[PDB]
């Protein structure tokens, strides 16, 4: 493949910039005790313990060693944009720490190392193991990729080959799995790393396994001794193991849960070429995408459980939509894309990462949300339905969604932009950047320049080592009418070109050849379908990949009661110094009178209505200039 | 002093009939642990027990003593309209075994006499001892009102004694009071029973102590050694103990207990002349019923404490409105009436009386709601956050609240249709019935004739046995655009006579003199103020006191997507034969066709919609039909 992608933008390089200078080096403090006022981490301080260089006791959440390895995964991913020696060596140090806590064996886990030793793979449900396990793969995959060197790998390498001796359907293995799916889609990476079979045979098991009856977690549960019911009412559908995956058509249980596990059903699907997996993810993915999304691309629509609830549930107001979960959505949209080349998959990869995602974090990297909702009334955040709901970002405890989470997905953006298959090179994002990649063993440079989300138009240059013919794979983004492209200022009638969302231009190409495209990114009204029961009356704005809000900061308080009238003229504009530089939208909108209203609660008077111009900023924006009111879905007319 | 109403309706008396010949029946069999399939209630068996006539254990919840109170009361109101020698023997016998349940020195109560022993008094913030007192005192003033039978009254006199020397302020006292309200006005009506000043004083203690530093319930708790937070996050909110009275300026807390805090209050406000409860209560009123409640009289917005949250969140899905609560509300008004003659009392105890309460039961008297929610989408009640409404009725083992709570209420209302002072009769609520009373010392007897709520016209016949001059109140409902008043025929110009929403008419009245009222009943549309997100866009149909509804039984499922254009062609028909003779509202409303989303999420089409009748029914008629989507507040266009 001999590929590198390198960025060459300012939307997200600013992103980068503020993981590499303000999140990876706090989340490093935070990781090492070092912040006076923050409650204590010991991530790191549980593997010196276990590696027998300092005394005490296991402290921290169950899965407390995983926020180790998504830092870890983070750093290799800035190390390939700027690499830089002092990083690369606390990463070094970090990784020749693990080393020594690993057991001869090859298990390196701190809980069951320090605190509950020799009762390992007792709690496959509640205990993480396989889930911490997962995230060390991915980080030791990353770190190999990044910097070349695999002594992180030779470490994770040997805790797979021990994991997959024990786990299986064999003479004295464990027929189990993890309540928190993720060594799935973490072995399928270690095996495109290795070449080793063993691990996509690994994961092919773990996915297999899970559903079957007898229950593997009724077994394990038992023999524990155990006869309380799982608290969540819908029981193993939290986990997403109440049936066989190739079985699941209905997205259920914990939505970060569910996205990992699809992920890895999509890449094992493209692996083996398996339909069925193949037909469960597309089935599984128009439930999610078509039922139960948010216009963020959000997704979990419940705080108890942290879950999916059923088609067309989607409350505003109470939503849930964790920013892992938009993460995870992410994962599962590039496997996808990797199973079969649909536009549909680019589009929502497009709408949570511009959306849902980036929204988690505040424009200066220094506070994050675990919940992201669709509207907000700070005031009735206090109610207990809405105390998952926080009206302002803030840093977190050892959470389960840290912000290394969305650290290590932003930091690997380029990674998402572009697929090379052997005849065909895809660009799923519009993003400034380029890539040196193989075409037909060609060796080809392949750049963009845009202000994409901005604006519209996309300038590809195609500067092949040699003229030659192959394809280039455009998205048609689904948010765009009326797609135009040219090549050397020729049109190119792209309709008989496109399949399923991308339009295939396959000619000669030639050193310096121009692709222009243009989106037109007009302002558009967005309507729910009628069966979205909460947004019934109800419209939110658009402009290209970005979903629009509205503040208090600038429209006042009381925002259900701003209504935009249907021809109402709309507006959109740049504003280079407002929240790093930002498209706003404005416009003449209406208000209900509350002067006429006499200390009266009911009365049979129809509103006097008043025109005010609001302004929409995008949703990422939202919460950056105060506590306040904030809503997406506005009321019509 | 002898007074008498009686019914002449078949609005209200059909409700005590279902109460005389369903509910009290079964409520007896239940007590009584006559039932085969139901939870067991054990609540007379305790009694026995207590008593030394059966061996066993108490069974139930810590206030199931409450439980046989509220039946005799319900069944005292019974037999003032009706006297049935086999209840009444039956009550009796009840009455002697309470004689007998009760400790040397007054004390009544089960589980401090059988389970408890010797420590009764010690968690007075959980265990409704107070609670269960005030309900048996209510149930004997109102059994020796109905009977003449002193019994009952002599038992829990002496309880009341008794509690008069434990509580108050001093040496061998505690300065302590119930956590759950009721006591306060239980004792203002023994006081009226018996003219003993002592209670009057007793339950002004127990107010003016209530939020008192250091808190009583502090105290106690840490007696007890119980050192863990209490649950509600809100703390002594939640009990209305947070602060005295006196500077209570907002409703907080659990609504059933609120409002009977202010039920008392407003009672010893008017009993002590006391200008600062008067005004407290003033404010209080107007924060519940101009910012904290519910079209249909509902009060509760969230489950959470079954509690009021603040100034107009008031969610339609996600309501409590607690049968229980509204009841309370129509208690309240009434000594608010007895304290400032204001049509605006009259016109929310109405409400509350033809919505929010008899919403509670199926119109045959077999089962109830506890929760009285403005939006039901049944599937959605499998969401955890609201999977306290119950989408269809049922029948209700452990209660707290519901049916003998509701038969007490609808059994006595007679008593809250007029109000006699002195000089004048007023007249409260449009209700079919008469009253023989006494004026200026003259026996009088005054009938009503109406089909209200149905319709606004109004024949009260005034036959004084002589001629006299006298003051007739009229309440002009609030809900009515204009009222129109002959007598024997001729006009009466009202507007000089109105003063705080009552007509006095004050002349010589002579036998069969004829008042002939005039009511407009259009059908209204009724807006909520702004401040109320949650109604934004939103209208509610009202046809006088009646608030209306839409169920699927009659329009379809998916009733968000129904909008109501600015002239929807309204309508209203007695329908005789349906839910017990109701009127119906019709007319025109739009749907959105779906077609055009061609199963996608999210799309920025113009709408193509379509034109549908629709029938809306009285809200407290809702669920009579099968279980479906209902919602009272519907989307404008």
């Amino acid at each position: 493949v001999a590929t590198n992608v390198n960025l060459k933008d300012q939307f997200w390089k600013r992103y980068i910039d503020v993981v590499r200078h303000e999140v990876i080096p706090y989340q490093w403090e935070a990781l090492n005790d070092r912040i006076p006022d923050a409650e204590p981490s010991h991530a790191i301080e549980n593997f010196r313990i276990a590696a027998g260089e300092s005394d005490g006791e296991f402290y921290g959440m169950v899965f407390q060693d995983s926020d180790v390895a998504k830092w870890l995964e983070a750093v290799a991913y800035l190390l390939e944009t700027k690499r830089d020696p002092e990083l690369e060596k606390l990463a070094d140090d970090v990784i020749e720490l693990l080393g020594r806590a690993q057991q001869p064996d090859g298990y390196l886990n701190t809980y069951y190392t320090i605190k509950e030793p020799g009762k390992r793979w007792m709690n496959l449900r509640d205990n993480h193991e396989l889930y911490c396990a997962g995230h060390l793969i991915e980080a030791a995959v990353a770190y190999f990729r990044a910097t070349g060197k695999r002594r992180f790998l030779d470490i994770m390498c040997k805790y797979a080959d021990y994991i997959g001796t024990v786990f299986g359907r064999g003479e004295g293995q464990i027929p189990g799995y993890d309540g928190h799916q993720e060594i799935e889609l973490a072995l399928l990476k270690l095996y495109e790393v290795t070449g080793n079979e063993n691990y996509l045979k690994l994961s092919q098991y773990f996915i297999d396994q899970r559903g079957q009856q007898p229950y593997y977690f009724d077994q394990e549960k038992e023999a524990r001794g155990e006869t309380e019911p799982f608290w969540y009412d819908g029981g193993y559908r939290y986990h997403q193991a109440h049936i066989p995956v190739r079985e699941q058509k209905q997205a259920v249980g914990h939505a970060v849960r569910a996205l990992y596990m699809y992920t890895a059903m999509a890449g094992l699907a493209a692996k083996m070429g398996d339909e069925s997996l193949k037909q469960a993810c597309q089935t599984l993915w128009e439930n999610v995408t078509k039922r139960q999304m948010y216009i963020t691309g959000g997704v979990g629509s419940s705080a108890f459980g942290e879950s999916f609830t059923f088609d067309f549930d989607l409350p505003n107001d109470t939503a849930y939509a964790e920013t892992c979960a938009s993460i995870a959505l992410v994962f599962w949209t590039r496997r996808m894309l990797e199973l079969e080349m649909d536009g549909k998959y680019a589009d929502v990869m497009e709408r949570a990462l511009y959306n849902g995602t980036i929204s988690g974090m505040d424009l200066d990297g220094k506070k994050f949300f675990y919940v992201n909702p669709l509207e907000v009334w700070p005031k009735a955040c206090e109610r207990h339905d809405k105390r998952h709901v926080k009206p302002v970002r803030q840093k977190w405890f050892s959470c389960a969604c840290c912000p290394p989470n969305l650290a290590r997905l932003i930091a690997s953006i380029g990674h998402y932009i572009y697929l090379q298959t052997s005849d065909a090179l895809f660009v799923h994002l519009y993003v400034g950047s380029d890539i040196q990649t193989e075409i037909d063993g060609r060796s080809v440079k392949i750049m963009q320049e845009t202000n994409y989300p901005w604006d519209g138009t996309v300038r590809l240059t195609v500067s092949p080592e040699s003229a030659g013919e192959f394809t280039l794979g455009l998205r048609i983004p689904g948010w765009c009418r009326g797609a135009e492209v040219t090549i050397n200022g020729e049109k190119v009638d792209i309709v008989p070109l496109i399949k399923k969302g991308y339009a295939y231009i396959r000619r000669v190409w030639q050193q310096g050849d121009e692709v222009k495209l243009y989106f037109p990114m007009p302002v558009e009204r967005i309507k729910a379908h009628p069966q979205v029961r909460a947004n019934a009356g109800k419209v939110a704005l658009q402009r290209g990949p970005i979903v629009y809000c509205l503040e208090e900061v600038d429209n006042g308080p009381n925002l259900a009661n701003l209504f935009l009238p249907r021809d109402a003229k709309l507006e959109a504009h740049f504003e280079p110094d407002l929240l790093e530089g930002v498209v706003v939208i404005t416009g003449i909108a209406e208000r209900v009178d509350e002067s006429a209203w006499n200390d009266e609660l009911y009365r049979p008077i129809e509103p006097r209505t008043y025109k005010v111009p609001f302004r929409a900023i995008p949703y990422y924006a939202w919460c950056n200039r105060g506590e306040g009111e904030m809503v997406v879905w506005v009321n019509e007319k």
